[PDB]
């Protein structure tokens, strides 16, 4: 197989550094009431145009996220705002590159966040793979009316309306061979309930590994490692750090963050072109 | 009737409020820069005059703590700076009821934090109750030469030097009857590698849970939970805090925690009276 790997621009989130990096700068005597800072990252994708079928890992934000009428909540919506140009909705990102929801074969679900799962809704052709624990985590916020919080109510309402197609990974299952050279990683309970990475092997580039939210910057992978605000299983964020690192030093591969801007700047982007 | 329960004011400390409950005041697109605050808590033990042997829950601070010559790195003096009268040590606590170091029986160590085990050297003649994991995780701190965070190395060295006897609650060891209405709870990981609580029955006033920094305050037990900064395992702190919920429902105990100021201001000190 000689794939074409794509990273999409989806746009770029703020919100308080302490989510991003927890405790980053504590409060001292004589700096009692120190501050924090609302840093920018962003949002992105990448779309795999394999010869065994198109993959997709993770569908960045819905367009109608934010806004007056916006699915997110306001407190979310003032809490974790993204902003988007009309070019770097997901559907027209695809269109650019002349591939159709409807081309997508497989979409990796990293967890099921705002910024992650938002344009689910779109792939109605393809099997969704998700972690088993955090698809239970989003239905029972949905069916609890939880209309607050980083899993987006209406979202999930469109999940189950468009009768997507869910492939559920198991809490102790092994990697899932997707395609030639593209493994699913289960990496299980730490930033969300459930989280998947991508293990790519590429001819030209080598390997990349997609952690997504497992790892959110180069700050949060150090070492040493700074672990972040928004976290459910801490024991379970540091393993799965440790694990991504010894899986990067083992297999000479890339670790391509969640929302790291700085390494971000560095891609090829899908409007320069791909990785092969 | 027969046991007398004592509080012990052993000074206050401060520290982030964040540190206490974490991402509590989360910055937003109209306040991006939002500050922490400086709060005050108290520091105390529990001294529990028992005719089976006296039993002391905690130690605070060690006297030589603070201060240029302090045995505190100056880094955590101006993270957690302690503030102590002469009177609040613990020494003298001790000896305003007329208690020697030596009568001692049990020291239960909830943690091993500096603002725990600060004078487990006092206590020479007594078996130090600890659980195996915050040892072990505190006597790796000393050999890694660990200056910095909760843990003093110097405290640590004198525990060695003063040949304590340390009796270790296992990872999965049972609750332990210490005397006739007292037992260790052993709490395991999450807010530190290994908690310890204690329930006591007394004739008169019934149940009480020490539950120490399983639960910084009210606010942190809620409902719902608000964890805190400061935490090892947020899954095992979860579970401890509901834990200790429901104990407190079956036994119709009281809960007595770390570090709330409203209850500390409550308790009836040792300079007042006791608890029977
Ligand atoms: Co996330
Ligand atoms: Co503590
Ligand atoms: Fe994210
Ligand atoms: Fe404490």
């Amino acid at each position: 197989a000689r794939p074409k790997l794509y990273v999409m621009d989806n746009g770029r989130m703020r919100m308080d550094k302490n989510w991003m990096i927890a405790m980053h700068n504590p409060a001292t005597i004589h700096n009692p009431n120190a501050q924090t800072e609302f840093v920018e990252f962003p949002i992105y994708t990448v779309l795999i145009d394999h010869p065994e079928g198109k993959i997709l890992f993770d569908t960045s934000c819905n367009p109608n996220s934010m806004g007056p009428q916006g699915r997110w909540a306001e407190s979310t919506q003032q809490m974790f705002p993204w902003t988007a140009t009309e070019e770097c909705y997901l559907h027209n990102r695809l269109e650019q590159l002349k591939v159709r929801p409807e081309d997508i074969r497989y979409v990796v679900a990293s967890h099921l966040h705002l910024d992650h799962a938002g344009c689910l809704e779109m792939f109605t052709n393809a099997t969704i793979i998700v972690h088993e624990d955090e698809f239970n985590g989003a239905l029972q916020c949905y069916a609890r009316n939880q209309k607050e919080g980083a899993y987006i109510w209406a979202d999930i309402d469109a999940w189950i309306k468009n009768n997507l197609q869910w492939r559920t990974v198991k809490r102790h299952e092994d990697n899932i061979l997707l395609a030639e050279g593209v493994k699913v990683l289960n990496f299980g309970s730490g930033h969300a309930w459930g989280m998947l990475g991508l293990h790519v092997e590429l001819p030209e580039t080598g390997g990349i590994i997609l952690a997504s939210d497992a790892i959110y910057t180069a700050e949060s992978y150090g070492p040493p490692i700074k672990p972040p605000g928004i976290i459910y299983d801490s024991l379970g964020y540091m393993n799965t750090v440790e694990r991504i690192r010894r899986i990067a030093q083992e297999t000479k591969s890339q670790v391509w963050f969640g929302h790291d801007a700085e390494q971000f700047k560095k891609f090829r982007k899908s409007t320069e072109g791909y990785y092969e």
